[PDB]
């Protein structure tokens, strides 16, 4: 019911109990403070209006995806796409204060996957990890959940600009499902989205900027829960089984993504260039069918042929190896070169 936080906890893993029980890091501050699991959203009143950009320093998401500090992101992937290491570039390449990491998942090894991530990473002493596997209980997957997010809150409040990792909401929500059915005015089941309305910048306070990922099962295909977390969220970011197969990574596909705070959080040039750069990518799009469909001569559409030579320099921004990160500007300057 009420859990550790505070920044000693900085370095550490925390088990479903809110214990710590194992270290990535070890810091120099030990404070311990102890506060509720379970707390209400803030008043709209509370709440300011997301405005500044969230950098997470990966070309795609910066320049089509901006992301906004207080924003909710959701992150849509079947088994093998790549959810994993892109969150672990949204933790190297962004700049957040602090990282709170949520892992409601399956096996132990998983977990100390992201443990040795984070043992060799360059924010290791400002990490925070909770866990749950596939052995503890229903009830424990569902309070990691609730535990990371409190952590999170307590940094908010102190000014920070935390970013929040809950991964994954798929199961986080069939813990909660069987939860409920060991019960059967309040349903088990509504601690999905007040778990989802937690973050947000405040006025008084900092900022939780919330990434949740969701799998899709068997090809790409939106669950029922996938449809009801797009709809609550401020966006979503899907990763294409296609474009992992064909090697792109990030195998984000950009024209299936959204975040609903682009154009509150960018300025105008950038707006015009996105445009411009999604346009490209549809034409390219359309021509990669055309293709397909054996109807592409050279030479005979000269419009054709001026997207075909854009394919390369387009598929050159778009991709990024997982240990870069660019600055904002950077970005900007390349997606300029891409769409002249």
């Amino acid at each position: 019911l009420h859990t550790q936080v505070g920044r000693g906890l900085l370095g550490a893993v925390v088990n479903p109990l809110g214990e710590v029980t194992d270290k990535f890091a070890v810091t120099d501050n030990s404070e311990i403070l102890y506060r509720p699991v379970d707390n209400a959203p803030p008043l709209y009143s509370e709440r300011a209006a997301i405005e500044k950009p969230f950098l997470t320093g990966i070309k795609v998401i910066d320049s089509l995806l901006t992301c906004g500090e207080g924003q909710r992101m959701g992150i849509f992937a079947s088994a093998g796409c790549g959810k994993t290491f892109l969150m672990n570039m949204l933790i190297e390449h962004s700049g957040a204060d602090i990282y709170v990491i949520g892992l409601i998942g399956e096996r132990g090894r998983e977990v100390t996957e992201t443990v040795d991530y984070l043992k060799n990473s360059e924010k290791k002493s400002r990490c925070v990890l909770v866990y749950a596997t596939s052995d503890y209980s229903s009830v424990d997957r569902c309070n990691a959940a609730y535990i990371a997010t409190a952590i999170a809150e307590f940094f908010r409040t102190e000014g920070h600009k935390v970013a929040l990792f809950i991964d994954s909401l798929t199961r986080y929500a069939r813990a909660l499902r069987d939860v409920a059915l060991a019960a059967g005015p309040v349903s088990v089941f509504d601690s999905l989205p007040r778990l989802l309305e937690r973050p947000g910048k405040l006025k008084a306070g900092g900022s939780i900027t919330a990434f949740y990922t969701v799998l899709l099962e068997d090809d790409d295909f939106a669950d029922p829960l996938a449809e009801e977390v797009r709809s609550i969220l401020d966006g979503h970011i899907y990763l294409s089984r296609n474009l992992a197969q064909k090697g792109q990574f990030p195998a984000i596909d950009s024209l299936k993504s959204i975040s609903a705070v682009f154009t509150q959080v960018v300025d105008e040039k950038h707006r015009i260039m996105a445009a411009a750069f999604r346009e490209l990518l549809s034409e390219i799009e359309e021509l990669r069918t055309i293709i397909d469909f054996g109807e592409y001569k050279p030479g005979e559409n000269a419009s054709q042929d001026k997207i075909y030579n854009k394919i390369s320099v387009v598929e050159s921004f778009l991709k990024q190896d997982y240990r870069l990160g660019f600055t904002y500007e950077q970005t900007m300057e390349l997606i300029g070169e891409t769409i002249r």
